[PDB]
């Protein structure tokens, strides 16, 4: 069984990739399946947040697996008004909602209640199956 025990500070050329959602990327010990079909097990130190692009390796340094953020069901807030987005960020932060903040776009796990609340600010909230990279800190 392939065990990925560390995240390289300096990545090496990937030999495989693994596409995982945020809930798995914050776990230290769990079974996963690589993009190529192979089984593998995460056996990392605690307190890590694996980000898309990170490269994990096995003890022997013969396997280098590139982590990729999986598509997740998210609410999307695309808006060219930075002021309105800032208001949305405050509202979402006040409710402790994990949030991905990008210039002109916000993403969070789909939630109808939060969507309608943001819509009252005049924001257009849509839906998508997209990678989710929430801001550091939970």
């Amino acid at each position: 069984m392939l065990y990925l025990t560390q995240r390289l500070e300096i990545p090496a050329a990937a030999t495989a990739s693994v596409t995982l959602p945020i809930d798995v990327r914050v776990k230290s010990r769990v079974k996963v399946t690589l993009n190529d079909g192979r089984d593998a097990g995460l056996l990392l130190p605690r307190g890590l947040l694996l980000r898309g692009g990170d490269v994990l390796s096995n003890e022997e340094g013969t396997e280098f697996v590139q982590v990729i953020a999986a598509d997740e069901e998210v609410s999307v807030v695309r808006c060219d008004d930075p002021f309105m987005l800032a208001k949305a960020c405050y509202a979402l932060g006040n409710r402790h909602v994990p949030l991905q903040i990008m210039p002109g776009e916000l993403r969070y796990h789909h939630d109808h209640v939060l969507d309608d609340m943001l819509r009252q600010f005049g924001l257009t909230v849509t839906f998508g199956q997209l990678p989710f990279e929430p801001e550091a800190g939970a």
